[PDB]
């Protein structure tokens, strides 16, 4: 059962692709019965306040150091345009740490290269925006193999997704820590993704059961 | 020269905005001959607010050092307070905005804020649900202009479902012009539908 939740937040980070992950953890309000909110603890490199690529000023809640992942902790990696930046590099580090106790990593968009780029993703199944692309920017991505269209992929404590699909993310990552029935967690997308109101009967009724 | 505002109040939701904000701010889609638009948050004041996801905002301008001008835009996302009194100041505001030309965009519980006040009376608009709009919202008399939408665009005001961000998002784009029409069916297609040759066509008309 995931105890913690952490979003980890930089410059440039991409808005719409954490967005519906963050809402239903945070409020849990379409958890399963007994089940309170996941908080998302925001995570910076440091303390010093970022901006969205949407321009939103945020302030870290703590700082990686002040942080620990430990065996089905949740963190979340955003995309955004600054990922080999070398800024980032302490986090990655840490990755490969968290990877091993067993803290669930949900990567989208750019930060999918991040990890390809650092060796995580040779042996693990994984998506990320385009192969072609991740080979290019990636000299010790060796995943090749274990690569999928997605867009959005789960292995063991790891979901990675193209930034096209932040629904498809949430949904993965959702189920993994297994926070919603599975009613609830089709129903809900279901509804967002067709919006069709049959899903919102659905979801009202399968949601705190 | 016209600019982007967005409220920014607790318990926003922060998956209604989000492809706006960062296409806008970004302006990585425009027209070759457009800088960015840039978002400047407005809070009700300049206090701290947290998002529905718990992201820690600090609004950049307090609404009364806002000026809204015609063809300014004003994005107001949903959340679960929009019936509280610290919001009465924006919602009155949001009058004159409309009266002076601000393309205001109102997403989910917005939409019903904007009801109650008969803003959307005599105004094509769409809810999250009209009998949820009805029963939540008392002096609302809009109910025949009401269309499910998820996204109704009138003249103006751009009203969306919180469950239709991509929906919204496409039609304040639309309604700024800030893409090619071409380059906005593609950016839709793509997000929609997730095929690749969306994203090559996306980026052979960002200019056309």
């Amino acid at each position: 059962q995931t105890k913690k939740a952490f979003l980890y937040v930089f410059n440039t980070m991409s808005d719409w692709e954490y967005g519906y992950l963050i809402a239903e953890l945070n409020s849990g309000r379409y958890f399963k019965k007994d089940l309170a909110p996941l908080k998302v603890i925001t995570v910076g490199a440091n303390k010093e306040m970022i901006t969205t690529m949407g321009g939103l000023r945020i302030k870290p809640d703590i700082s990686l150091d002040e942080c620990t992942l430990e065996s089905k902790d949740l963190l979340i990696l955003p995309g955004g345009t600054t990922w080999s930046e070398e800024i980032h590099q302490p986090i990655l580090e840490r990755i490969g740490q968290a990877l091993k106790i067993g803290t669930i990593v949900a990567a989208i968009c750019g930060a999918t290269d991040a990890l390809a780029n650092m060796g995580y993703l040779d042996t693990r199944k994984h998506t990320s925006n385009n192969l072609e692309y991740t080979k290019m920017v990636c000299p010790n991505y060796k995943g090749e193999k274990f690569y999928e269209l997605g867009p959005a992929v789960s292995d063991a404590n790891l979901v990675t997704a193209s930034g096209i699909a932040p629904l498809e993310f949430a949904m993965e990552v959702l189920k993994k820590i297994d926070v919603f029935t599975l009613d609830a967690l089709h129903s809900w997308y279901n509804l967002n993704k067709t919006h069709k109101p049959e899903y919102f009967f659905q979801l009202m009724n399968s949601i705190n059961k």
